[PDB]
């Protein structure tokens, strides 16, 4: 019988290109960041920490990547997704490693999520811009 | 000299029927879910994860089942149960593994809770439907 | 411009067949077991616990499946693989979730590991037999 | 269909009698101990800590009770059970909450394990004697 | 090099859990009750069969909170008042409970331990904890 | 090739002076505190716990020092920094070891953060005072 | 009824003197250490980390103090205490925060353990020396 | 109040992970490689698709061990010698790796970070780590 399925997954060479571009963008902005790239299962591919970035931002970047890979949409959209539902507004942000502020983006290929990128250390807008620079460098 | 009590407990064969039905229902709805069934002490009986379900939903399903088994009522009813009590509204949702959004249902037999079922991966309404399919498959 | 790779992964329907067969085999042997099946990334597909199995065996089964999927060879072979290397004999068994006794088997397809199965609750020989029943039920 | 089974479980009143007797025995011996009694699922029924007992012995007592309840035989017998099997001698003592020195006893009724008692703070022989005093007081 | 401290004793904790559980039985509820010493360490922790699973840790945390601060857990939001920094930060601390059911054990104006009950309403939890305290004396 | 950068880091002798001054300030106020001083990587330099200080305040002091060292600004300013942004107001206070109440201060030397000091056990005011004393010292 | 007992406990001022003397001894030896002093319940009193000491030695020092306070005898004696008992030799060193190497010493006052001191970062000999200095002080 | 410390920079860590992974590709193996700074904090952590799952944390712990002690992880049993207390206690420490594959990053007799590789044999891991170090220069 059939026991397997073929799944698309992000490769480490592309993650490496992405963290190079995200850190270069941070340098161009005058900021210091952490940037994490994870695969489809949420497992590390490349995690880069610039000297002098905020200490807490290490885990935030990892969690942003994990959240974006795990759900397939940008972390900054979470509150919009939760809407007026108080059960979700209380419950979802309380989950371990789930980030609801901006800076995590899914890695989409053929509209299929194959990984995630997360940036922390700047403003939400700066984080997303560095993450987008990483996505563009993957291509 | 009496040291023991006889307690009713959910059996693994019924839990297996439940995860078969819950996953089949998810397939019919076009969704990917995690479904966890636990016994009266909150211990795993069967935990099933469909490929492509959200990563965070694994623990959410487990915690939904645990909450429903631990309190004996559906997780979606928590906010109604807490009402206007601000001490409880702050403190209860902050407990480890306690879920206050819908998708966890107690397994009731003769008015007695003997386990729990929790589904995560869809909307609250989809999660509850799959859990109910599972419950109907047990009996 | 290449960012992705196609990987084979075990599917939850096959994992379900495996836990059905492993538990039926345990029943035929007169034992109570836990059986865990994980995918290529070590994530749960199905985890089944029979009533009355040893409490500690829940995590042992999960860790056996994870170890077998993570390394691609049966957990019972670890000591043979480590040989006379004292650095490895001290360090490898000390890793989190790494099991060096028998009961975890890789799921191999076309010479490629796509997941793992782990059984705990009997002797090593009983655990391996149940795991093998599960593997045969997948294909 | 059938979904449930009737299980025998230790009751808290008996656990309370047991910790009273175990602590009284410790006092009679001139020692200070922790004594834990758990039910069939390994969940606390009564956990008592005498002022001045060793700090580490709190968790040891709990783990002894859990191990004895989880496997159904005295913790002090573990090495005999493991024998010459190096895979088990390395792997089993490395499991979280698994204790292989003496002081945990199963609570047996009709040769069925319905809970566990664990004592820490004295010698292994003193621990087992206090645990036995607790078992006798349950009856 | 040293100081003399008053500490709650395990015999008194045992009296307390007996009285708290007897009160719960009289109320028709099932509870967990935890008694801890001045350092927040366990003295006696009792779980009645059929009490809520989550209430085990709630009881322990209530006792710990009450022993650690020296005032009833139900008073926290009254102490926090309108300070939004404290209202956000204090309830987020591990093992800190801000709903009712934890009481300090006070002797001669001095906190020597704590008792915490979980499994009923806040009001029932506090009543069981008070029964435990009275049994200590 | 360049593989290194030079960093300024707080030294343990200065942290020791700091915890001495903070505890002396607490004694003058009649209160009991925990005071933590960490280096530029958030690692302990000196962590002092006064007998009788609240049990929960131990980790709070450490978290305050860590937060102040990790971001380079006082912990009491967090809400002002978060402003009206609900995404940040929900998400930032939910991070492990991140404290948004007052009492953590960065150790700034020549426009540069080289460590942190955190105090817990009194009112926000008393904590900030003891921390300011440790810093002044 | 009796609900309390009086306990002797180490005070934070003595711990502070201890970490000062232990670090001065380390400086005289040319080494960098962590030194932890805990009270009779194993709770921090003073924990000092010298710049440049091994990263892993931080938790080792704390564990040494905790073990010495929790059992009341030097950590270096554990193997002698375990003797030829294989059950204990496997099980005791596997416990969390339990250290069987030298460097943790109980603080004994009038035949009674009131705390612990632990040093890590040098050889067993250097650690014991720095700890003995803190104790002597 | 301060001291000047040399620290490894993220650009050099990035060069190192590129060279270590290129060496692994040339060997036909799949590896994780972690580079950490002087405080044991991540600089770059790279995981090649298809490397062993457990090797992720092994690589990180190797880097941390090498950075924390300043000598190769493969040398630990040589350093422990015949001391049974250390042979039992040291390999039991969290994140401490005693098999080969972690190397310190040394600059002018001074440890400024660490590199750790896991996924091949000890000898292959060390070869990949050495390639990473050479690429730093």
């Amino acid at each position: 019988m059939i026991i397997s399925t073929l799944e698309t997954n992000l490769i480490w060479q592309a993650a490496l290109r992405a963290v190079q571009a995200a850190s270069d963008h941070a340098s161009a902005l005058g900021i210091r960041i952490h940037v994490a790239v994870v695969d489809r299962a949420g497992l590390n591919l490349v995690f880069l920490s610039m000297n002098g970035a905020f200490l807490h931002s290490a885990d935030i970047a990892r969690d942003k990547a994990y959240t974006a890979a795990g759900f397939g949409f940008p972390t900054g959209q979470w509150l919009q997704v939760l809407g007026d539902n108080e059960r979700l507004r209380i419950g979802i942000p309380a989950r371990e490693r789930l980030v609801v502020f901006g800076g995590g983006l899914p890695v989409l290929l053929d509209r299929q999520c194959i990984g995630g990128i997360g940036v922390s250390g700047g403003s939400e807008e700066q984080d997303e811009a560095c993450a987008e620079a990483g996505l563009r460098a993957m291509l």
